């Protein structure tokens, strides 16, 4: 197994106000 | 097995105010 | 299995206020 | 077995508050 | 198999408030 | 003239998404 | 004239995506 | 002329992702 | 003319991440 | 004219990530 790059951002984000996750085991994610 | 690049933003994102998940294995994911 | 750019964005994006998930296991996703 | 690009956004896109999901393997995708 | 480009938008997108998909294996998809 | 309770929900909402307008004078609503 | 409880909510509401507008005097409501 | 409780939600709210206006004059309210 | 309570919330609001207005005189309001 | 309380919040709110407006008399609100 060869996990790698897993959320890509190529060009500038203005603000985050989420949730920004690659991996996630469990749950229970509210936005 | 070989993930790469699983979400791709060729461009500039505003903002994020949701779930930006690469990912994942459980579940309960809300918006 | 070989995985990639599952989730493509060519432009910009305005603002995310949902989920955006490039792969999933379980379920329970609710927008 | 190969993927790639699996949804493809060529041109901006407004906002986003449902559910982008370019593969899923359980259920329950409600929008 | 090769998969590639299942869902494709070649123009902009005003927004999503339902549910895009570009492969599923279980069901249970409510818009 | 006595306006009261123009829209009523007696019960849970589990969303919204659309347009909810208790009184308009103008016109032009898009859903 | 008496205006009073427009839009009515009795019980909880998940969230909201759309418009919620008690009274409007021009247009261009779009959802 | 007398306005009073345009919009009201006797229950809890889970969260607001669009807009709640209560009154307006002018237009062009985009959900 | 005498406004009071345009907007009224009972109960807790979880989180609030769109627009929450009272009144308005113009226009151009995004959500 | 007689303006008081053009906004209520009779419980707690959980936090704010948008735009909370009493009045406004411009325009250009982004959430």
């Amino acid at each position: 197994v060869h996990h790698q790059k897993l959320v890509f951002f190529a060009e500038d984000v203005g603000s985050n106000k989420g949730a920004i996750i690659g991996l996630m085991v469990g749950g229970v994610v509210i936005a």
